[PDB]
DNA sequence: CCCAA
DNA sequence: CCCAA
């Protein structure tokens, strides 16, 4: 059924930031499963507790772009989701138009390991086709990036994109107001911006973002949207320039605007992907299948070659992802006389890059890791730098990669990350059990400060010392023991 | 008294966006005299009406920056905006440390036309005598901006910045709290943001900047904050890096970032101002004085020649305002024999550029305007360009040159500007009594809309068609009765 | 002196 | 195929 479908995408796949295609932006040790539909309804029905705070702040975790800018995704608390996710599967008639939006690409759809928004689940035979079929004829492309879609989306404008503004000014009960409520109530009753990472967000954003969508539409734009960014495939120029006022005015109307620094018009014929990305493939040693194993088994010299003049790339154009893309493109097809000098190559970019941390789970295994201890102090100086910097991915991709691994970490290094204190990483810590007593003191000072969203912002570490009897529920409402009662585990065992 | 010239700097000269130093962002047409904190007392008395809606909305005016990026300053409501000052004057002892921050160079200070504050008051003697001692002995400069000072302002950090972040969180009455509280009902009750253009928001956002001034302070850094842009001065490149971090820190206390995309290290000895700056300044015809005022007269090759060169940097360079800068070098030292060739050359830039309009206003009185009508169609298609890029700075200044200099208006550019609906230009149409049926229509709109919001979003159109007795007031309270029975004006007469 | 932050 | 939006 697409509607359970959407409940378990919601609630035990999507729940927490887990879009990505082939590595998630969080370890596969953290995962939304065990919470079940059935739990988030009892939730929701709990009516029980007394908060001084109005809404519910979320679990922060600030990944890495590939140019080292974080992005906060969060995980929203499991009440506030609960409401929100039942609220929205309840009404997935009225809102399931937005799966036949043909302009968005990156949208609910029914897939097999059971979410509803994988970014770029389409194969390159669909995307080739489609960019050439949109591209022929036309000689101008219009890049044009929504400025604030996730951090200043206007709560208040989901009824505006459903049943029109002025309509929902008159009318001021329909779904779209209590929907409008709950993505409140999911961060702390603000009317501003969605919390990234969750399907619940992006659902509210392609309802958002589908009014604009049918208006570009039936002015017989061709146009594809990717969440915020907009491509145009335009005759002439000043079909470019209509585009883009016709597109501010429909964003406008929403309270949104287009970011003026990305905004971009290009002569077609540019390139199907962006031009780094084909200089990439161009030169990759990998680039041709044999269809024999050993054939295609990449020497020393041509991994470390072609990571340099990624290096290369990456510092010269650094128009995207380029060190991912090519780390990709090289890491499964390594012999094992190459596995030393490229996991090096690997430790030195995921110092500098922290987006490169989770390529180092690839090669963890070949590695011996015992050694002389010289990958133990760079596994933490790796996590000083996730430290010092701020950044949640690299940090908990580390932690779980020497937990996993048993590479031991210093007391000083376990300083900086109380510190900086990281709920996910901290989750880590208090999984592994070795720091019950910084934990316990860390959570002693979120209690007696007394304010309800610090106890939300670390409400996965509370939950989680609950679960195992570690310490008691901070709330005083029956969510947490709702969750625990059935089993909930967002640490679970394999 | 400091308290006095605060009130009356907060009401009468400081409500509406009046900071900027020679040319106004709004026509002078428009003033914020003659209302005294006495009527803002008895506003903040009145507690009469009932609003649906919590909070109070804005005007908002779109003025361009020099890149036509539109910038959104704000007219408060004069509800929440004489609670707010009022609120911020019977605090002004526990609020005036803002006062004696001396790395903040933009902030509240006793003015001699009235106000408080004043973007670039500072003359270039000290200026560049403050530049030269903090630069000196040290090789690198740090540009930091902050992404969202004025548009994700946390308005429940204002308590922790005065008593610290803990204490505050702790204690939850102290002023700083009902500080926040009138801040959010400036903006519809909403917690993030304040508006530009009034010194309330800059007061309030100079008192959250300050505590991190102290930080930055304290550890013994030399720096300069303007608004949301910090310059420090650092002696090695490690210096920088820390003073990075460090205000990364204390701005993440606050919920505050700084722009990524903006921040940059650069090696001293750079230039005092902008290297755009010294290319004008070496190539300014009028650079050097004769003091006979016959030979300081430019010719026209000089200045025409001068504003090409001054297209081409703007074009090459662009790190500023150019074109600004480079016209008002060269508006004053005309002669009338080069009037025409000027004005045409601004009237040109100015369609290009909306923020060159003002200057139309220098010569606006030796251009003979009559003529054949083509300055009248010049001047229509200027307001055709405003009402298309939706720009409220250039038609609201267009609109004054037409009304003051008898320029006629058709109708099909009214109606463009009852299509775009800029409140400013809309108080400027209905002044003029010309077109008093499409404003009534307009307002009958937004009465029928029953949107409290869309109200306060024209509340100066409907407060000057109240205090004219066109129309009846369109809120149930008595603050547009107390305005209009003190003979509140923001429209007055010479 | 003449901009902007 | 292998990124990101």
């Amino acid at each position: 059924d697409e509607k359970r479908h959407l409940y378990e995408a919601l609630l035990r796949h999507n729940y927490f930031p887990n879009q990505k295609g082939s590595i998630s932006e969080i370890p596969p040790c953290f995962s939304s499963r065990t919470f079940t539909p059935e739990i988030a309804e009892l939730i929701s029905s709990d009516t029980s507790g007394r908060r001084s705070l109005q809404g519910y702040d979320c679990v922060e975790y600030y990944a890495t772009r590939y140019n080292n800018f974080p992005r906060t995704l969060s995980i929203i608390h499991p009440k506030a989701y609960s409401k929100l996710a039942k609220h929205i599967h309840d009404n997935w008639e009225e809102i399931r138009f937005i799966k036949e939006n043909e302009n968005s690409m990156i949208k609910p759809d029914m897939h097999a390991d059971g979410r509803i928004i994988i970014m770029n689940y389409e194969d390159a035979e669909t995307k080739t086709i489609r960019e050439l079929n949109d591209g022929f004829g036309r000689r101008f492309k219009v890049n044009a990036d929504i400025s604030g879609c996730f951090t200043n989306i206007y709560s208040h404008s989901i009824p505006w994109a459903v049943i029109g503004v002025n309509n929902a000014k008159i009318a001021l009960k329909h779904w779209s107001d209590k929907l409008d409520y709950f993505q409140r109530q999911a961060k702390r009753n603000e009317t501003h911006g969605v919390p990234i990472g969750p399907a619940t967000s992006s659902i509210v954003c392609e309802i958002i973002l589908s009014a604009v969508d049918k208006r570009l539409r039936d002015d017989g734009f061709l146009f594809r949207r990717y969440i915020d960014d907009y491509t145009c495939y335009c005759k002439t120029h000043d079909d470019a320039k209509e585009f883009l006022h016709l597109l501010g005015m429909e964003l406008s109307k929403y309270k949104l605007s287009l970011n003026l620094h990305k905004t971009k018009i290009t002569n077609l014929p540019g390139t199907l992907n962006d031009n780094w990305v084909s200089l990439l493939n161009v030169n990759s040693p990998t680039k041709k299948r044999f269809t024999d194993q050993d054939l295609n088994k990449l020497s020393s010299s041509e991994v470390i070659n072609f990571l340099d003049y990624a290096v290369q790339l990456n510092t010269q154009v650094g128009g995207g992802s380029i060190l991912k893309y090519a780390i990709s493109l090289v890491i499964n097809n390594l012999d094992e006389y190459t596995i030393t000098q490229v996991y090096d190559y690997l430790l030195n970019l995921s110092w500098h890059y922290p987006m490169l941390i989770p390529y180092l789970g690839v090669l963890i295994e070949h590695v011996y890791l015992d050694d002389g201890d010289e990958y133990k102090n760079k596994f933490n100086e790796i996590l000083s730098m996730c430290a010092e910097n701020k950044c949640s991915d690299g940090m908990a991709w580390t932690l779980y990669f020497c937990i996993k691994n048993n590479i031991d970490i210093d007391d000083d290094v376990i300083e900086k990350i109380i510190c900086f204190g990281d709920c996910l990483s901290l989750c880590l810590l208090d999984s592994s059990d070795i720091y019950e007593e910084k934990i316990n003191n860390f959570v002693s000072d979120i209690i007696k400060l007394d304010y309800e969203y610090d106890i939300d912002r670390y409400w996965l570490l509370f939950y989680q010392r609950f679960f195992k009897d570690k310490a008691p529920s901070p709330y005083n409402d029956k969510c947490f023991d709702i969750m625990k009662g059935y089993g909930v585990d967002f640490m679970p065992d394999e």
